[PDB]
């Protein structure tokens, strides 16, 4: 409920507390972190770079301008390398935002575009499947759309 596993590599939830580092890298052996969050949010509750690097795990941070939760192309493209990165190596990647609903079942959707070539509907749907509450946002959509433009063009 507070997290679930997409695939093989990555999973999606809400705010990762301390007292979940274990469960996470132990049992889902996560060994990196996408933090779709701003400061303000995961200050005090979560891992700071350092405390995840010493439990093993790569922080990646990236922010957006408000609630609507859209990333940028370029900050969509860093992400999915990131958890590119991880699958190559047989790891798991825990992609997360506060609720795990919005900005970080959109850079999972983006991964999955990247990985099937699916569409944006198509990814965020399969989503939908295992997280029932996620929340796409009609601006996230949109930049969804613009980077399955880019990875398609990328193909050819």
């Amino acid at each position: 409920d507070w997290y679930h596993r997409i695939d093989h590599t990555v999973l999606l939830g809400a705010l990762p507390l301390k007292n979940m580092t274990r469960r996470l890298v132990l049992d889902e052996n996560v060994r990196g972190v996408i933090t779709m969050n701003e400061e303000y949010e995961t200050r005090f509750l979560c891992n700071t770079s350092k405390e995840w690097k010493k439990a093993g795990v790569e922080q990646l941070r990236l922010s957006t301008v408000d609630m609507t939760g859209v990333p940028t192309l370029a900050n969509l493209h860093k992400g999915v390398q990131f958890a590119l990165k991880y699958q190559a190596l047989g790891q798991c990647v825990y992609v997360h935002s506060k609720a795990g609903r919005s900005r970080s079942a959109t850079m999972v959707a983006a991964y999955l575009i990247q990985v099937h070539n699916w569409s944006p509907e198509e990814a965020i749907e399969a989503i939908a499947k295992i997280r029932s509450h996620i929340s796409i946002r009609p601006s996230q959509l949109e930049v969804l759309k613009e980077f399955h433009k880019e990875i398609t063009a990328r193909a050819a």
